[PDB]
């Protein structure tokens, strides 16, 4: 296989299906990763991970660097092995993190949530590396939401001068450059012109693919598909896009009809120890009394192993009693829910089918 | 299968090697029981339990009639059902833990660690055959330790008469009494006098396997070698001798030497989560720093697919950080530690050579 080859096989609208080949595997697109926050997902063995069809998860840079360390695991031959996960995995920057749980043109320096630790283009690109991270997201300055137009640009600019950083960073490491793919990600809020100054910045540079940056932010699904609406456009056709922090089922649906390629987002997982549960039918919140001893699976058609073993009853009862075993089982049942869900789109997209496919999940999901 | 069927195919000194069937399946003795507390062996697949070379269960009678009560899992089909387990289950009367977590003749009253519940050897037999429990436990009277030789007998004595109660009422619901096992429970203390009052007592009764009640409170290794090394002798030679809530290594070797062929421990698990790891050297605590960068499995030798594919390293980090998979891989190895611990006990005990195995056992494991 080559460091990386992104191929697309079927187009309808602005959705595209297709493959990203990469050393250590095929990622079929639209593709969801799910996230593996302190070098685990959550509750379930890698193996588990990728029963539930899963071609690649998503690390967390900043949790990592804090425990165990960036360092610690690249002497300890690198996050897959360190997991037990072999196939690609994708690490964003540690940007957002340090901003969420001393900013300057040269980065950032913070306290750990209480060691004190810098981040910078440079040095993000330089953990990832240590993480041997499979896909490389440049390190940028989030813009929070609302943001006035003037703090936008700024942000977006900074964002954009410390794209060609990390770009030049990624480069300048010859066995990264040769082995793995650098993402970068476009800024500019919720700004048509910001966004394709952003755009027409990163293809200047030339990445391996593009993330939209900033979504997610609370902007509610209307003001995000607005902007997707222009943003995608700008990004070249013939990458990969990538939505950052997005996971909701339906908001997976409405980006992929936009062009997004790539999602990830922490809501199956979290959800699951929540006790949210994902159905075709809409979310379930399976503490609800009303599951007491409902022994039908968590969803009527998933082909999960925990909807073919056990009732909602027992992980109702799992998840009020506090076991472990019930934080297990959602979230092997939330990850396969949503590879499903992936695979469904993919199909219908390959099958020219997609925009129906759309309309009959919504319908279906919000009943 | 029948419905109880213990045959003993090895014996060296005291130690015995054999089976026990089951409707459900065979049990291989001397057998280690995993704990399922509340429907669950902590953090476990039941498939995993049984990957783990497990060929029975325990349930605690306490925690299910609370949550999620004894009438609903009967409703829902039963604990086999309800967990997802279809090999013989071990349910105890419940009495322990309500002491531990308004007593008389007729049984006793308590509130729930607020509701109100009441437990006698009648209710006990009930709930146990509610949940649909293969081998049921006599319900009887707790002895603390110490205790005076007029207050050991006085609860040895009513200990016999529920005794009776609890087998009267066994045989009195057809189901059970030709699907499933009772085992009585000999008290006394460390008097040897009521000890062999009491295995007189249940034997004149009779129970499908006998066991030994009222040990491991705190008396320590020697008094409880000490009062076993008398007390067994005096159970009926062809039926199982089960120690209740012993399973430190160290005493499960000890105590299969002085004829012991069941036992049950919530350390294996337990001692998982909290960063334990049984090792044919002795225990380890996983979060020891010394242990931040080994990159050897728990165990040397262990054989559980936990050794086979993660370190300890990792391990650490997962205990460290509170992560679920980090108690999750602890608990199946701990289980499966105890699993290989009893195969080599059966092996040794068939080729006559257990003593042997106890001498290099205890050599290297206090090494
Ligand atoms: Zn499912
Ligand atoms: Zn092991």
């Amino acid at each position: 296989r080559p460091r990386f080859s992104f191929s697309i096989a079927a187009r309808e609208g602005k959705a595209r299906t297709g493959t990203i080949e990469m050393k250590r595997g095929v990622i079929r697109t639209p593709a969801f990763m799910p996230v593996g926050t302190a070098a685990t997902v959550k509750a379930l063995k890698p193996e588990t991970v990728r029963a539930t069809g899963a071609d690649i998860i998503l690390g967390n840079t900043y949790h990592l660097m804090l425990r165990p360390g960036a360092e610690r695991i690249a002497k300890l031959g690198g996050l897959h092995s360190f997991m037990g996960w072999d196939r690609p995995i994708l690490t964003d920057s540690g940007g957002f993190q340090v901003m969420s749980l001393k900013q300057s043109e040269e980065g950032v320096t913070f306290k750990s949530h209480g060691s004190r630790h810098m981040l910078s283009p440079e040095r993000s690109i330089e953990i990832q590396h240590l993480l041997g991270s499979d896909i490389v997201m440049a390190f940028d300055e989030c813009t929070p939401y609302p943001a006035t137009p003037s703090r936008a640009a700024s942000s977006m600019e900074r964002s954009m001068r410390w794209a060609k950083r990390s770009r030049d960073a990624f480069d300048s490491r010859k066995e990264q450059a040769e082995n793995a793919a650098l993402f970068g990600i476009q800024q500019g809020s919720v700004f048509e012109n910001l966004r394709q100054q952003s755009a027409d910045a990163l293809a200047e540079i030339g990445f391996d693919g593009y993330a939209v940056g900033g979504l997610a932010g609370g902007e509610g699904q209307d003001e995000m598909f607005r902007v997707l609406d222009f943003s995608v456009p700008m990004l070249p056709d013939d990458k990969p896009h990538y939505l950052m922090g997005v996971g909701k089922p339906d908001d997976i649906v409405g980006a992929v009809e936009r062009g997004i390629d790539m999602f990830d987002c922490v809501l199956p997982t979290r959800s699951g120890r929540n006790g949210q549960a994902f159905t075709w039918d809409g979310p379930i919140n399976i503490r609800n009394a009303r599951f007491s001893e409902d022994l039908k699976p968590l969803d009527s058609e998933c082909h999960c192993a925990v909807c073919q073993k056990w009732s909602r009853a027992y992980i109702h009862h799992l998840i009020r009693a506090g076991e472990i075993l019930g934080a297990m089982l959602m979230t092997e049942h939330n990850i396969a829910f949503y590879q499903q869900l992936m695979q469904k789109i993919r199909d219908s997209i390959s099958e020219g089918r997609f925009s129906q496919f759309a309309q009959d999940f919504r319908a279906r999901y919000f009943a």
